[PDB]
């Protein structure tokens, strides 16, 4: 293209162009104030307008990396605010762009964004929809300089949807805050999810990533030929490789190219893409990333003929080990959208170990002709765990199910800080709430999707402050054994009971005057501490004081006097509890 900026401006449109320019600059100049970014956007935007009017116009033939880097090196305060980053301006492309890339600062030190009151928010939204919305877009991008820009744009449009609706409703806050809590959860999860793929790719290498992609792409497009899945796995591996490196434009072009290939070859891939493929370039690769699985072809054969009977197993394996294993993964995954990806990786690795053991032995076929028996226990384990836990979740509430998780995980690893124990148990409990309302045909992918983002981010929090050798051993091992390792943790019988502290189990009337959530957290915080102080307490014994405490609060949080019921009756509850434990 004669002018890449004019071309982008025509592909995306003025509104999307401006928003992505803002995110781009907010992710590099993370301490410049919001109003100078607006100046940069308006300046880049009306320059781009000269380029769509005339592509021979001055500077319109420069590359976007050049144009972007040029804009960065005109910030007058660049060396005084970003210091060493300003020295990038003395290099030339592509060294300069790489130098700027290196100087992206993850985890900068900005105050946390405090959600204001609903009436404050709706009033700001009404008084200046754009400035309000773009300011929050800027606040989030500067605090997440590696969050892929278009997805951030796609979250911004969903926030706009939440405000327009709820700022008009009768009970504003009742409409808005759940939507805002929901959006925060996904954006935080997506941020965690991107950094996990990009950190297992280097921890574990291209091969393991390719193995994961074959499984995932085969469940999604089970009518595609394995040659087509392998083509897609290759392009997709390059795409995540390049996107992990951090160049937003080089990353965006790889994604857009892959989506153009997929949309051009739908009838070799899937019948579900005609709408996504009709969508504009900015949304094309996103839409297809989250499209639902295509229907499996009717009455596929068993995997027996190709992978256990056929005399050419060991010979076809040796001819190309990974391609043969990759074919096995393809055939198993396409038949099993109900499995998690990691389970399919367990099976494939299981098939790999026995093929490696039997293809070197006398009469291989005898040695390995039963390996499909080895798959059954590996399949029951995730399913069993889902059943019992989804069963328990509908026996108890969401909140009481959290309290069940709370007791169990505290007993397994009582060294974890109380607040971290509460947050994980509350979150896991949320995962029963959404995943357990799926049928068994789609429960295991649901759990995997959510556990993975609860598991390694408790592991990144654990590498921050290690407290147990067993949770580092879980967290530093394969992503296929991550969830089993944690499931295999047993009640810590090394632990020394925490010394009784009276202030930890003293309660006041403020507890009546707190929100349901904030009341549950403090109820759940005391429960962790109770299990830490008397860890040999049984759930029968624990239920008895939990019932007592429940009655205690409902008594003192309703009497004529309150501040004194909580100390007088409170003193009784404690003493009666210590006696029973
Ligand atoms: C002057 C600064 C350089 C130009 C700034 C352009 C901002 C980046 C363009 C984003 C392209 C988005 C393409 C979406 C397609 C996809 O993700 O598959
Ligand atoms: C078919 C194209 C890609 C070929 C490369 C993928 C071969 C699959 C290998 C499966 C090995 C076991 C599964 C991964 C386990 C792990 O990474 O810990
Ligand atoms: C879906 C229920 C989850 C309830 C809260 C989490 C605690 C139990 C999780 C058990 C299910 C594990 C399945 C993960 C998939 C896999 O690792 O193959
Ligand atoms: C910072 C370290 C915190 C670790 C605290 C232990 C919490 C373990 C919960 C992880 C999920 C376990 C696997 C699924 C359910 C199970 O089988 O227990
Ligand atoms: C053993 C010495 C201290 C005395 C014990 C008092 C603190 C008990 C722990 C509170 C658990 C509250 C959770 C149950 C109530 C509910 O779910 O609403
Ligand atoms: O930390 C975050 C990452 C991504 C997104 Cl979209 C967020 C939205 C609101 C608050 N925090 C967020
Ligand atoms: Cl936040
Ligand atoms: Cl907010
Ligand atoms: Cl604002
Ligand atoms: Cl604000
Ligand atoms: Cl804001
Ligand atoms: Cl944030
Ligand atoms: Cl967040
Ligand atoms: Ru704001
Ligand atoms: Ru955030």
């Amino acid at each position: 293209h004669k002018s890449e900026v004019a071309h982008r401006f025509k592909d995306l449109g003025e509104e999307n162009f401006k928003a992505l320019v803002l995110i781009a600059f907010a992710q590099y100049l993370q301490q410049c104030p919001f109003e100078d970014h607006v100046k940069l956007v308006n300046e880049v935007t009306e320059f781009a307008k000269t380029c769509v009017a005339d592509e021979s116009a001055e500077n319109c033939d420069k590359s976007l990396h050049t144009l972007f880097g040029d804009k960065l090196c005109t910030v007058a305060t660049l060396r005084e605010t970003y210091g060493e980053m300003a020295d990038c301006c003395a290099k030339q492309e592509p060294e300069r762009n790489e130098c700027f890339l290196q100087h992206k600062d993850d985890n900068p030190n900005l105050p946390r964004l405090v959600r204001p009151e609903v009436d404050v928010m709706c009033t700001a939204f009404h008084d200046n929809e754009e400035t309000f919305l773009k300011k929050y877009l800027y606040e989030i991008a500067r605090r997440h300089p590696y969050f892929y820009a278009p997805e951030l744009l796609f979250f911004a449009k969903r926030y706009k949807a939440a405000f327009t609706e709820c700022c008009q409703a009768a009970d504003k806050a009742a409409c808005l805050l759940p939507k805002l809590d929901e959006l925060r959860d996904e954006g935080k999860a997506s941020s965690a999810k991107q950094r996990l793929k990009c950190a297992s790719l280097q921890k574990f290498g291209e091969r393991a990533f390719k193995a994961w992609a074959v499984a995932r792409l085969s469940q999604r497009f089970p009518k595609a030929e394995f040659a087509e899945v392998s083509k897609l796995v290759t392009d997709l591996t390059k795409v995540h490789t390049e996107c992990c490196h951090g160049d937003l434009l080089e990353c965006a072009d790889d994604r857009a190219d892959l989506a153009k290939y997929i949309c051009e070859n739908q009838d070799s891939i899937s019948s579900k893409l005609k709408e996504c493929c009709e969508k504009p370039l900015l949304e094309k690769s996103h839409c297809i990333a989250e499209v639902e699985n295509d229907e499996m072809p009717a009455d596929l054969p068993s995997l027996a003929a190709d992978f256990v009977e056929s005399k050419d197993v060991c010979k076809n394996y040796a001819e190309a080990k990974d391609v043969f294993l990759g074919m096995f993964l393809y055939e198993y995954a396409r038949r099993h959208p109900d499995y998690s990806v990691v389970l399919l990786l367990r099976l494939a690795k299981t098939y790999e170990t026995t093929l490696e053991k039997c293809c070197a032995a006398a009469d291989p076929h005898e040695c390995y002709a039963k390996v499909f028996d080895e798959f059954k226990p590996l399949v029951e384990e995730p399913q069993n765990l889902i059943k019992q836990n989804c069963e328990l979740f509908e026996q108890l509430g969401e909140y009481k199910f959290q309290n069940a998780l709370l007791v169990r995980y505290t007993k397994k690893v009582p060294q974890v800080s109380t607040p971290t124990l509460v947050e994980v148990s509350r979150n896991l409990g949320k995962v029963g709430s959404k995943c357990c309302k799926h049928p068994e045909a789609k429960r295991m992918p649901c759990a995997e999707d959510y556990l993975s983002v609860v598991l390694n981010q408790l592991c990144v929090l654990h590498e921050k402050t290690p407290v147990s050798d067993r949770v580092t051993k879980c967290c530093t091992e394969s992503l296929v054994n991550r969830r089993p390792c944690f499931s295999a943790l047993e009640v810590d019988e090394t632990y020394v009971p925490k010394e009784f502290n009276a202030e930890t189990f003293t309660f006041h009337a403020d507890i009546c005057t707190l929100s349901e959530k904030e009341r549950q957290i403090k109820k759940q915080t005391a429960l962790v501490e109770l299990v830490k102080h008397k860890p040999k307490a049984t759930k029968e014994q624990l239920k008895a004081v939990m019932d007592d405490f429940a009655a205690f609060v409902e008594k003192c949080c309703k009497a004529d006097d309150k501040e004194t019921c909580f100390a007088e009756e409170g003193k009784k509850l404690v003493a009666a509890s210590q006696a029973a434990l």
